[PDB]
């Protein structure tokens, strides 16, 4: 399957977080597509690209939901219809839950009642 990591960047969520994220992710997931967005158009771009290569899992990375975050839900809206699961691994302790909700759930969905 395909993996993607999208981030609110090169400004919005931080100034080194998106960088160590792209580095660490592409190192553990050299198959995946790691990118950032700063506006409605970059969200549209990265997502309308991910639906071409069919990103089975789309881990979005951002601060928290209020308004500066809209780019994260724009990408999630483009890929939710594309046919995949999309999540928002925020800077809060809820990071663990958000990651588990898809990067955990996916291998839990495509497996079976035996081993």
């Amino acid at each position: 399957m395909r993996v993607i990591v999208v981030i609110v960047g090169p400004s919005g969520a931080g100034k080194t977080t998106l960088d160590e994220l792209a580095r660490k992710a592409k190192e553990e997931v050299p198959d995946a597509e790691i990118r950032t967005v700063t506006t409605k158009e970059d969200a549209k771009r990265v997502a309308e690209e991910a639906e071409r290569r069919n990103a089975d899992i789309v881990v979005i990375v951002g601060p928290s939901g209020s308004g500066k975050s809209t780019l994260a839900k724009i990408v999630k809206k483009i890929i939710a219809r594309a046919g995949a699961k999309t999540i928002e691994v925020t800077t809060e302790e809820e990071l663990r839950k958000a990651v588990a909700k898809a990067r955990g759930s996916w291998s839990l969905e495509h497996h079976h009642h035996h081993h």
